[PDB]
């Protein structure tokens, strides 16, 4: 399967805020999609979608924050 966070849990972002998402989930999902709304210290951040797959499920959708060592959502990329 493919993550959110890689080995962070403890440096610079080891955390997620997010505020907006776009799917539903995001079922079947392209090699580009959107960019999802997390925040950080001062800025915000935007996270396209470098591979496709399906968007299988989102545990934490947003309102809520998540860290590393958790997930977040998955993706799936039988191939790459």
């Amino acid at each position: 399967a493919f993550e959110f966070k890689l080995p962070d849990i403890g440096e610079g972002i080891h955390e997620g805020e997010i505020v907006k998402w776009f799917v539903k989930p995001g079922d079947e999902v392209n090699e580009d999609d959107v960019l999802c709304e997390v925040q950080n210290d001062k800025a915000v951040v935007e996270i396209p979608s470098p591979v496709k797959g399906k968007v299988l499920e989102i545990l934490v959708p947003e309102g809520t924050v998540a860290t590393v060592g958790q997930t977040l959502i998955t993706l799936d990329a039988p191939g790459y």
